């Protein structure tokens, strides 16, 4: 009934001399599927969607869809801070074959809670496809209030929340206003997953699972089977700490490129880490693997 | 002798009528502004609801304000986004249309570090070769231009001012310590801090409320330049500004631009208008001020 449970990956965009590299894109997705990724979130923040052209987003999304071939859900990031364009982009994602769309709250312009509902509901009504809300106040400086999540969760087509508030008071206020049989809560912050899972989350939409999908999903599966993951998490948390050297996806792409998925490139206004930080992060990764 | 303007620049609202830009209402509004001593027109900023305008609408509107204004004050085109390549291309098109300057917000949503923030602004300024107003609004972007970073950017021949919407006076003083205000202008991006901003040596304000009270708001700046205290004189305006804080800009200011006949009271989703009574309470607060 939920789109997925466990680890979905906020897929990075592989660039090669500033161009989307479709062959690397396919290799990365294959690597994700072979390593137990439960879902692919395409053109999210981690994909640098703000600097992707529309053509790029569509070429990437169609590629992911045709390659995945329904083996896991393909969730297209289509929401912006403009309702009309979010509607257009969601409709194209539907037509290309996406299984769901992800919609962030507005940002920069922002809105009030009543506007927020109008915005999400307008997109959901127009697309008629499963929608994953995305709340990340550290990027948007607004939130989807718990009462607002309740109103929205009653939309037939709004099925989940990517919750990147890192606020467990908020998590508990949301829990008591939704039915998790029909409305899934996904962490949007890799390092809160131990507690996020303990408190009954349905999984995570993950940045680090770009490079360690198997281990990160295995951690979910252990929790779900009735095992304690508090200590088992630590070696991943060690890598997560090194990943926090800069704003995502600046650090994760040092690691995706290291594994062969595109060059280590970010599109402006983002920039790659400097050499020292890049080698430190890559070493940390090799130590995790060892 | 070299700033683009001093005093009150207006962050012009977009006039809508059945969700179409009203070109006649727009011309009328600009004329009203110019007639009432506005010192600059900032086109397609946050207040203009730029996240929801088509590229076509922005260009039509910009060219309309440019041709009307006819070089009487600077037309400052908001062209900056969180995509550097798109910011460059929109800025080049604004220069072709005859803009006197461009305004560039920091990235937002993606954000960036201070290093990439310098690359972003510098690449735009390098590409367009037109005067640049940086625009720092942490309550909308969740990032900032550090005082040291403003220092660095001020050294670019084309980067000439900052619209500072931090509302942080420690920040102001840190920036003043690093820039020369004779060559690098500091404009408040927050209407309600102007008494202190002007008092602390600011060059002016890029204003929301001056959409409707350009005359009074410019006269407040003039009063203080002539050596008068405006602390008490500002309070009637502050009262109007308390009413305006009822919601996120430009949701309230558009209740008033329509009330003066500059388009209908319409906002493009994800924004919505105030409901009817908050619309009236706000319009009466304005008439009281005018009275």
């Amino acid at each position: 009934t939920h789109l997925f449970e466990g680890v979905g990956v906020a897929l990075t965009t592989p660039f090669t001399n500033n161009k989307v590299n479709i062959e690397a894109l396919k290799t990365h997705v294959n690597f994700l599927l072979e390593n137990n990724a439960q879902a692919i979130i395409v053109n999210g923040t981690t994909a640098e969607s703000p600097t992707l052209t529309t053509d790029e987003k569509e070429r990437i999304l169609k590629t992911v869809i045709d390659l995945v071939d329904k083996r896991v859900p393909v969730i297209a990031g289509t929401g912006t801070n403009d309702t009309e364009k979010s509607i257009q982009a969601s409709i194209q994602a539907k037509a290309l074959g996406a299984d769901a769309i992800m919609l962030i709250t507005p940002y920069y312009n922002k809105t009030n809670q009543r506007g927020l509902v109008k915005h999400f509901e307008a997109i959901a009504d127009a697309v008629k496809l499963p929608v994953v809300l995305y709340n990340v106040p550290s990027r948007t400086n607004m939130t989807i209030e718990p009462e607002t999540v309740e109103i929205l969760s009653q939309h037939p087509y709004i099925v989940a929340l990517k919750d990147a508030t890192n606020d467990f008071e908020y998590l508990e206020e949301v829990k008591k206003r939704i039915d998790t049989n029909s409305f899934a809560l996904y962490s949007g912050n890799d390092d809160n997953v131990v507690e996020y899972y303990q408190r009954g989350g349905q999984g995570v939409i993950s940045v680090i699972a770009n490079v360690i999908p198997k281990e990160f999903q295995a951690l979910y599966d252990a929790q779900q089977s009735g095992l304690d993951i508090q200590d088992q998490f630590k070696p991943i948390g060690t890598l997560l700490s090194a990943l926090s050297v800069d704003i995502n996806p600046i650090p994760i792409k040092a690691l995706t490129s290291y594994l062969g998925f595109g060059n280590y490139e970010l599109r402006l206004p983002l920039v790659s880490l400097e050499d020292t930080d890049t080698k430190v992060l890559r070493e940390t990764y090799d130590t995790f693997k060892a």
